[PDB]
């Protein structure tokens, strides 16, 4: 729990997370993904419980990235909310919103969604 | 455009959400639940497109609150996702996922989904 | 109650839902979309729980349609997930997942979510 | 494509889904859950893109279980839309919606979402 947040990550898809947990809350990082209109590392602001289990669960967390950096603007952001798991092996399992700016006619079909696993491997 | 999304928002439920935008794409401030096992309020971070497109497109953004401040835990987060649109009335349309830390075995039912509706009151 | 159900019902977007619930808990119908790749009337099955609790409670409810009919083909299915609440103003509250065949490369964006809230019209 | 979306499948939790697909697009069968106030089988009925792809593309389908039986009735319903790929290793792979009757009230956390991937394995 806690700390070990902190570190860098990959999904199944190869995206790199890079991250840091702080004391009171805080997640901050970078992340550069394997697939989209994306073209290097943006930047990533999360929440994350900083208190959490003592039955054995995980700790509650959530990130954006807005698809936007000096390189490119996909016009979208992506959200990922999930649970930390720490052991021999550690996961971030989550599900994720990603949200493209449309005009109102195409609003109904603004929304993507899915789910990636992270691990430190 | 960060202004625009700046200020005092309320959704459907009567929950508060008070945002700053700042220039990089960053979006701070807090955010007080009409529902759930949450008290007071709570911090939150997000990010849009300080750079949307010339059009009558929405700006995409996203925040995340962990609910958990001074006075209570549900050891749970809620990120949001979706647009602010302009105009008169303007309006953030968005879809949640709230996730609760829970054991390897209820982790199948640790995600609510949900959408909110945000109207603007105050900058 | 399946006769609730039963009937003729409208979304926000101006689709149209042909329903009839069954004895056994079985939803059969036809869905005609005012968005998408679609063209006519699709087919439409479902499940609904024939025996809700005895309070102000909605009745669970969840259906599929697959966009192919003999106009079109979009390849593609959405399944609508939500409640049905009975009353004078009688509505079916829903969130639904698109799913559209791809590739293994763009696996990761073949589904959409979204939200449609449905109004009773004729029986 | 087609053909192959008959048979038993099985997922992550364990949860056995058998399930016919008619020629024309119709899915038939019955769930049998490993978690939830779930009590042996359940009558599932979906829908599938019968003419699928020719770009190597899964199949498109969805599926809907009330959880209600002659032995226990959750009051609640889950929906599964995803895609199927056959293979040497064939699977269906999904994202659901599990929404429970609630007072309006309760509505705001009414639906759960996940994901499942089943194997005939």
């Amino acid at each position: 729990a806690e700390a070990g947040i902190t570190g860098t990550w990959y999904n199944q898809l190869g995206s790199t997370f890079i991250v840091t947990a702080g004391a009171d809350g805080a997640l901050t990082g970078t992340y550069e993904s394997a697939v989209g209109n994306a073209e290097s590392r943006y930047v990533l602001t999360g929440r994350y419980d900083s208190a959490p289990a003592t039955d054995g669960s995980g700790t509650a967390l959530g990130w954006t990235v807005a698809w936007k950096n000096n390189y490119r603007n996909a016009h979208s952001a992506t959200t990922w909310s999930g649970q930390y798991v720490g052991g021999a092996e550690a996961r971030i399992n989550t599900q994720w919103l990603l949200t493209s700016g449309t005009t109102e006619a195409n609003a109904w079909k603004s929304t993507l969604v899915g789910h990636d696993t992270f691990t430190k491997v």
